[PDB]
């Protein structure tokens, strides 16, 4: 049967945010109660829910009468986008044994035995718990990757899916890939609360927050092909995305990191001159088994509109024409290629920052595009000359300029157009904005 049909027909709850109101769009009309300090922030396709650590920051879904999806051995799947800040070393030491729920159907401290399910966090662990009407429990505990640049609980939007087959296992997926599993046979009936609560419960860190988007429940255990289609269905191409998965924005400082060389930063030789890569320093902590290349070193770039004639949007759309600037010594310097400027073998055109030679045309019309690698939050940049001919995608080339050391130098080249299906490509860039959810230790 057709996967899109299966996904639609089996949906019994689906939270959407429209006109700054959270509601259920499944067709079953569960009631959604938004408490005063539940916040809305940018999400994977619109806005998302943002929860901070106080009693007022919660969203409660009161299930419609008609939806009993998970009682009496019925199979079910819960999915949602999740964004959790990178936990500091200090906070892993202080709070790393504190398990706190963020989404739950279990009623605690009341008459109920507490049956239902929960999503919880504990340090760098993501935990799925089921509890039946007799109080018996099953859990999945997923331990995140140690390299926080590539980890799932380290400030990027990631897509969670938990399937529950009452005759076999619960299975945790992240970004469509199976990450954890537990047998759940032997559990009895689940008698959960009429409410599903999105709230930090029993979190000891006052400064903790999370973001949750597209919360959804299905009345079957989705299979891997279904989960892959569901995951990719959300990756809308309208707007480009920054490193964290949020919409890319105009007039906002970003550090650039090449996807194909992710432990490199970008540096400027001098005003009017070229840019090149350097090695990023790393933070390591063996005791905690975390490490990562440090962020926020290197040049700050700003994307400006090329010549707006319609509506001003703060977000950058794929296909927008832009001017790219470097913010350096309290000014903004255009990035472009001068006519007849230095190039490698006449084809790999060396970019220049703040070039200003009198009488020399400087080509600076760019287009911000997403031509490849749908699952990765990366961007390509295309440069045009004054006759709107392509001078290439922005990438790097190894070589030397004058007597300088050998460097990986930023260029524009049309070579990349013949290689867009490659797994890794040197024209793919991460745009990384400074963010409270990632501070280097
Ligand atoms: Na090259």
């Amino acid at each position: 049967e057709d996967i899109d049909v299966i996904l639609k027909k089996s949906t019994i709850l689906n939270l959407d945010i429209n006109n700054d109101i959270i509601s259920d769009i499944s067709g079953f009309n569960s009631s959604v109660i938004t408490y005063p300090d539940a916040q809305l922030v940018p999400g994977i396709n619109g806005k998302a829910i943002h929860l901070v650590n106080n009693e007022s920051s919660e969203v409660i879904v009161h299930k419609a009468m008609d939806i009993e999806y998970n009682d009496m051995f019925n199979n079910f799947t819960v999915s949602f986008w999740l964004r959790v800040p990178k936990v500091s070393a200090s906070h892993l030491e202080q709070y790393g044994t504190n398990e706190y729920s963020i989404i739950s159907s279990m009623k605690k401290h009341s008459l109920s035995i507490g049956s239902g399910w929960s999503v919880s966090l504990k340090g760098n662990n993501l935990i799925w718990t089921l509890k039946d009407s007799a109080g018996e429990v099953r859990q999945i505990t997923f331990r995140d990757l140690p390299d926080k640049f590539n980890a799932y609980l380290a400030n990027k939007w990631v897509f969670i899916t938990i399937t529950n087959d009452r005759l076999s296992s619960a299975n945790l997926y992240i970004n469509g890939v199976l990450m954890g599993s537990a047998e759940i046979t032997g559990l009895g009936a689940i008698r959960e609360d009429n409410n599903i609560t999105l709230k930090l419960d029993r979190c000891n860190n006052n400064n903790q927050y999370v973001s949750i988007d597209k919360f959804r429940i299905f009345c079957k255990a989705l299979n891997p092909k279904e989960i892959e289609k569901l995951y990719t269905s959300y990756l809308s191409i309208t707007f480009l995305r920054d490193f964290w998965g949020n919409p890319l924005r105009y007039d906002t400082e970003y550090y650039l990191i090449p996807v194909a060389s992710s432990s490199k930063d970008v540096q400027l030789k001098n005003i009017t001159d070229y840019m090149y890569l350097t090695n990023a320093p790393s933070y390591t902590n063996g005791k905690l088994n975390i490490y990562y290349r440090r962020l926020y070193n290197g040049l700050k770039f700003i994307i400006k509109r090329y010549t707006p004639n319609n509506e001003i949007d703060s977000f950058v759309k794929s296909g927008d024409f832009i001017k790219l600037y470097v913010s350096y010594n309290n000014n903004e310097h255009i990035v472009g290629y001068p006519k007849d400027g230095n190039a490698f073998n006449n084809l790999d055109r060396i970019l220049r920052v703040g070039y200003n030679a009198p009488g020399i045309p400087l080509y600076k019309k760019m287009e911000a595009v997403k031509l490849r690698d749908l699952k990765t939050y990366s961007v390509q940049l295309k440069l045009y000359d004054d006759k709107n001919a392509s001078l290439g995608l922005v990438g790097t080339h190894n070589g030397q300029i004058g007597n300088d050391p050998n460097r990986d130098i930023l260029i524009a080249s049309n070579w990349y157009f013949n290689h867009l299906k490659d797994k890794i490509l040197g024209c793919d860039w991460y745009f990384v904005p400074t963010d409270e959810g990632w501070t280097n230790d």
